[PDB]
């Protein structure tokens, strides 16, 4: 790893869950989850189809394995 | 985990490498990141200390072990 390569930083950021169930970007259940700040990809829908709400880049959607509750 | 709790979601973010070396904020070594979005924590100075110069919100800084090669 020397300077100027390109590299994924692995981080967590803090949220809400405001859905969770199937969709139709990918198979399996998605938890929707609102940031706290605009570190999100979308308003809670995706291709224009809505599961939640919330303002543009707050919102999120992952899958059980990458979600964990605070207090863990 | 139900609608309404806080949650940590884990993901990675792209970025370059632009320093790696001791900190004032923190003990061992730290790679300065800047990111390709707004998703950061500084601009490359940390409590008025620089280490590296970037707009700010791009910036971050992570241990090793949370930085990784996008080719691995």
């Amino acid at each position: 790893l020397r300077l100027g390569e390109r590299v994924l930083v692995v981080g967590q950021r803090l949220g809400t869950i405001r859905f969770f169930g199937t969709t139709n970007f990918a198979p399996g259940y998605w938890y929707g989850i609102e940031l706290e700040k605009p570190h999100g990809k979308n308003d809670g829908s995706v291709g224009g189809v809505q599961y939640f709400s919330c303002s543009p880049r707050y919102g999120i959607f992952a899958p059980p394995s990458r979600v964990q509750r605070v207090t863990d």
